[PDB]
């Protein structure tokens, strides 16, 4: 977790919280969990998809993208793009 990977200007631990649509979550997870594994490694970040948190399991999904502010945003705009796609 080298948060200061490139442009960690400010808070090393930048958290991006997304609410993933119930069924469109399949995109962010990756049709079983393939894409999500890629997402973390491709951007060098950590994305916690609360899929098993329950309560809201039937609804929107709590996604916390944690890490460097520069890649956190790129990763946010990455998965949010798919979610607006």
């Amino acid at each position: 977790g080298q948060f200061h990977d490139n442009a960690n200007g400010g808070q090393n631990g930048t958290v991006q919280e997304i609410m993933i649509p119930a069924g469109k979550a399949g995109l962010v997870i990756g049709k079983g969990g393939e894409t999500i594994k890629q997402l973390q490694e491709r951007a060098g970040v950590k994305m916690i998809l609360i899929q098993d948190g329950s309560q809201n399991t039937n609804v929107d999904k709590p996604l916390r993208i944690i890490g460097d502010p520069y890649k956190v945003q790129q990763a946010c705009e990455m998965v949010m793009d798919i979610l607006r796609e």
